[PDB]
């Protein structure tokens, strides 16, 4: 078998075999040196000495809300701050990108192809004599048994932070532009291209699907006109694929960028949101400028958009998740004297993290109607006939589950839940802390360490024997969260270095396109820098209802 | 007509409408302010006292021989040299890239679209006045006379830096792996998706391709052996699509990488010596890494020749082009302190420029024969008649031509330079003295300034009118060259950044990248830090004849 089974290369040294059942470790630029990368540099130690742990920073950020509160005010030190936040997560992410499922050592073909999801941690070798490597039995539980015992949702689980639908559907909606999985190629392969917060979600993946949604004049994108209300052109009107069951109606059969998004209305009520918004930043910019045409108006307007997806997901999205009392901020600028690299590639661990579906309610609860899964499923005459004022006022006050701390995942959504499990393993994910130790965390030594609990923990070692084997993703939905937190540390450790990356890794936030120019002067720039999730409902919802990603 | 029709922001400031018959200047990060960018800021006002200009650090640089010998000499100052000369060149380039033929505003399309070429100057948009905008008159000189009076080569031309065959011919193999252009499509697009050195004219554009090239043993390429020499392997024998005229016997087409390599055995030649080189790093590897498969050893193999590829540009042609004294030299570690985006875009003008034709002499002459144009082309019996050992002996004997100082282009490719006045024109590039500001040159005040002539000076006088409307290819042909050099200023200042973005932004020169254990360990890495044009043709090609790019 392959001598790097056991990953024993530590501090992001490199393993490479150097006979049938040898190994070097490359410890190049990682501050440690000898056989596995093990004894630190005098300047390692002392950076160690001093460098507080992931806990005790989240703490000092959400407590001293009078320290917080004048740091918020004071714009240079805020600045400061910010200016931290970004560049203390930079250096966790390979970019250039590395490996994929298809390669566990750098190769041209894992470089250059934008099909594959990349890899944080190249897979598990094919003979490795057990699926994590050397450590385990022989196979890993059952997976609908560690399904059933530890992530099934028994009672609902409130998110204690008061994440509401409003910000459920919105991070379903807004990563569903990068994560979008090539089926008819597999887990590890994926269909947006971009990489990234590029809007293809709304706009289209190709330049083909782009000019059926478009209206070709000023700049807009097509629509209807239903009881008064702007909506989504249809399928039969645009000739554009989506995925629909059979029985949808013809004008229920709507048209947008995402070809998934006609299955949830919660979907299809940001769809129209951002549609809406396109076309009002279209007549904006024809008020700005009478002289452009039709194709200048609608690039303006995307890059607009991008803009404010980018400031909306900082300001109240992130700063929403945080907890923190310092006031987190969108401003390119901050990066300009610092070394970083202005572009993304999707890790395919990026995706499983994100697979919160414990968020999902019992039932979804509209004006007085209260509608089970299967009634809410691809029913879009439900966005209809309550309409847009009534969904955010109503998704504004239903709260959302925990995430972390086990036991949440709906069982209408149990299929999903067991795919992930399926799917890491077929993609030959290293373990949970593994993961742990590439994101600069501490392994850890026990299941009840993981889980802050008993219960879970022992059916858990029951299930896997070794904490070494335990899987990243039954782990995220398992783990101890932060006090009255949605996630536990190890869903914030390594979502946050990859949010970074998405979105600070777009070209709009390189210096030359950071300029009223690229956004149609300084009115066009302007609306990027002050969006925010409530002037998106104000500006494009009847009776500008108030909303937020709180309950 | 669109209100910046004429140009007006100055700086890199960038020019936007605001109404029908108003425009308005962004100044952002530029330096200056005002309505046209042209009021300098005050520590701009002391940059640009105590910067020198291109020609003064040419002549610092090609001059003071022993000073350069010692400096070659201590490793510590050749790093910081080398450092800054990297550096210097770096904000030049937009990266990420911006504008493309469709797009004179950045766009998501111009921005996500590989398709295209990226440009360094956006396209005169499509209703101004005049070609270049308002200058000039309606219409452009005729590309006939122009080429005719002024590109044309009369006598040839020797070059007085001396290049020869081996660099001309190293020059179209190494370019036309990213210079790809996609004739169904139009001038400004390309079919090399990958933007840099990716070496598809080794491997090929696809996977499809790159996997009907390969044998799947010990991770090597097909080859074919005629009278105990190894040769790339023939289209029947691969399936793989080439370009030949129908006369080339099945025998005869060789099957490479690249569609295009089979009509010059020039081409052929380069093509031959890089098979080898890494069927050559297969066997190493194998021989390192008994317990690696064919897909590890093919995919490491070209990483390493990536690897090589890049040192030899760097170390040997750029070297050469440049006439410095100071030895360049390839470390991507110059650069891990410093801002640096590891990504490229091809850009137009970088194709544009890249148009050497006039290094092409009148003749092939390899051995004993002198071979035409009509003689040489699509004839690899040339390359099987005399063999790899003759082909470099003669090529790194024979001189090329002067690429600027004027008429040196051969008559037997005058259709290709017309082509390029003409597709430049189509691409609606902005003028000579536009893009001489672009790259933070001085304008030039008359044709004679241009040429350092009288004669050719008149002829573009009465062609153009103004030199404000003096195109930039036929331009860079006509310019007067460096004292004894190759080129003229214009060339290098747009040539050397472009080639510095193209060079150290490959993903090889990333730090994640840039380790022992990328290239299979310190005897892979090491391949690549000691390779040479003369290690190349030593390793590769029968009886190791001693090779360079200079005539010497
Ligand atoms: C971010 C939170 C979030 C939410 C709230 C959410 C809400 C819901 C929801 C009800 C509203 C339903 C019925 C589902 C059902 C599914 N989800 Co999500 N999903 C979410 C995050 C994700 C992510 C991320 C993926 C992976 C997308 C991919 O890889 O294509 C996903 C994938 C799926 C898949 C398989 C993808 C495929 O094969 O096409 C199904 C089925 N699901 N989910
Ligand atoms: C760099 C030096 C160089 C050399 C030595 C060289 C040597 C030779 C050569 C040798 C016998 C021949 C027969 C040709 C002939 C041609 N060259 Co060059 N070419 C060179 C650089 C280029 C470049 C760059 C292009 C554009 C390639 C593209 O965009 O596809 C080119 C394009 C061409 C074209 C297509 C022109 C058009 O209509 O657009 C022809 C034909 N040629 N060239
Ligand atoms: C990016 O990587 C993908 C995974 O390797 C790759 O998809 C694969 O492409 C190959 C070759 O194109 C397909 O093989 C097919 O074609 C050959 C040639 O005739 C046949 O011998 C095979 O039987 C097969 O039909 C694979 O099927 C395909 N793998 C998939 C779909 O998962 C992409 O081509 C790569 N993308 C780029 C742009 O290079
Ligand atoms: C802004 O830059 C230019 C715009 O091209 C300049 O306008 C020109 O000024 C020229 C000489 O001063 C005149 O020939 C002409 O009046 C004018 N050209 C056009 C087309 O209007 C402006 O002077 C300059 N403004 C500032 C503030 O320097
Ligand atoms: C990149 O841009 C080119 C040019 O617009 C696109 O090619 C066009 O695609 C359209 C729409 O599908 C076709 O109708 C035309 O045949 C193409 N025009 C050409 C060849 O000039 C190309 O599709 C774009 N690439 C991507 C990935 O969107
Ligand atoms: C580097 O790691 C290897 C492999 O993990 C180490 O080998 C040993 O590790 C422990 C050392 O006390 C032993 O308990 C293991 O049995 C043994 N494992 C193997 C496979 O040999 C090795 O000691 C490490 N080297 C250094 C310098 O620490
Ligand atoms: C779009 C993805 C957002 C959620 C990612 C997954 C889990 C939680 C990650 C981040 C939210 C909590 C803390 C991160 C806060 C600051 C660091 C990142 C700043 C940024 O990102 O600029
Ligand atoms: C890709 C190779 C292209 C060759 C260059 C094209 C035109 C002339 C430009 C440079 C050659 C002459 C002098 C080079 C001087 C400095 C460039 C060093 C930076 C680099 O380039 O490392
Ligand atoms: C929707 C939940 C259905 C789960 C069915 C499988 C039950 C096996 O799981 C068991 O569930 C018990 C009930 O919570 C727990 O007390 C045990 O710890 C657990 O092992
Ligand atoms: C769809 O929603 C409507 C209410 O708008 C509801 O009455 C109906 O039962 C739903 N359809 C299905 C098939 O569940
Ligand atoms: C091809 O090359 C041979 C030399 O090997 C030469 O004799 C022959 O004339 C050439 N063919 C053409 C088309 O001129």
């Amino acid at each position: 078998h392959h001598p790097c089974c056991s990953n024993p290369c530590q501090n992001r040294g490199e393993c490479m075999s150097t006979g049938f059942d040898q190994y070097k470790c490359d410890c190049t630029r990682t501050g440690f040196y000898g056989e596995n990368c093990t004894t630190p540099e005098f300047l390692t130690r002392i950076k160690l000495l001093l460098k507080p742990t992931p806990n005790t920073v989240h703490y000092i950020l959400t407590h001293f809300k009078g320290v917080w509160n004048i740091v918020n005010n004071i714009p240079f030190l805020r600045s400061l701050i910010m200016k931290y936040v970004l560049t203390s997560r930079s250096y966790l992410i390979d970019s250039p990108p590395t490996y994929n499922v298809h390669y566990g050592y750098k190769s041209w073909e894992a470089f250059s192809n934008l099909s594959y999801y990349t890899r944080a941690l190249p897979p598990v070798a094919d003979d490795c004599p057990t699926p994590m490597g050397v450590k385990g039995n022989k196979e890993l539980p059952d997976s609908k048994e560690v399904l059933e015992k530890v992530l099934l949702r028994r009672e609902f689980i409130p998110d204690p932070q008061g994440s509401n639908m409003m910000f459920a559907f919105f991070a379903q909606h807004f990563t569903h532009q990068f994560f979008k999985t090539d089926h008819k190629r597999g887990p590890g392969f994926t269909r947006g291209l971009g990489h990234g917060v590029d809007l293809n979600h709304i706009y289209g993946e190709t330049l083909d699907r782009q000019h059926k949604l478009r209206l070709f004049k000023d700049g807009k994108l097509k629509y209807q006109v239903i009881g008064g209300e702007v909506y989504p052109p249809t399928v039969k009107d645009t000739q554009v694929e989506m995925i629909y069951p059979p029985h949808i109606p013809e004008n229920l059969q709507f048209a947008v960028g995402q070809e998934v998004f006609g299955l949830v209305p919660g979907l299809m009520m940001y769809a129209t949101i951002w549609l809406r918004e396109h076309n009002r930043v279209c007549d904006i910019l024809k008020q700005e400028h009478p002289e452009w045409g039709d194709e200048q108006l609608f690039q303006t307007s995307r890059l607009i958009l991008i803009g404010e997806t980018i400031k909306i997901v900082i300001e109240d999205y992130v700063q929403h998740l945080s907890g923190y009392h310092f006031k987190l901020k969108f401003d390119p600028e901050l990066l300009f004297n610092q070394q970083f690299q202005y572009q993304n590639r999707i890790a395919s661990e990026f995706n499983t993290l994100y697979h919160w579906h414990p968020l999902l309610p019992d039932t979804f609860n509209i004006e007085d109607q209260e509608y089970s899964f299967k009634q809410f499923l691809y029913n879009n005459s439900i966005l209809l006939e309550h309409g847009l004022t009534q969904f955010v006022e109503s998704f504004t006050r239903q709260i959302a589950g925990r995430v972390a701390g086990g036991r949440n995942v709906p069982i209408a959504v149990q299929a999903v839940a067991k795919a992930s499990i399926d799917q890491s393993r077929e993609m030959k994910y290293q373990s949970l802390n593994e993961y742990r130790k590439r994101f600069s965390l501490k392994p850890y030594t026990s299941f009840e360490e993981l889980t802050g609990e008993k219960e879970m923990a022992a059916e858990l070692k029951a299930l896997y024997s070794d904490i070494d084997v335990m899987e990243l993703y039954p782990a995220l939905l398992v783990e101890k969260p932060r006090p009255d937190a949605i996630f536990g540390e190890t869903m914030v450790e390594l979502g946050a270095p990859f949010s970074l990356k998405v979105l600070m890794g777009n070209p709009i936030c390189s210096p030359q396109y950071w300029k009223p120019s690229t956004f149609g002067g300084e009115v066009g720039f302007k609306i990027i820098n002050t969006a925010s999730i409530q002037s998106l409902i104000c500006n494009n919802v009847k009776g500008c209802p108030f909303t937020s990603f709180n309950v």
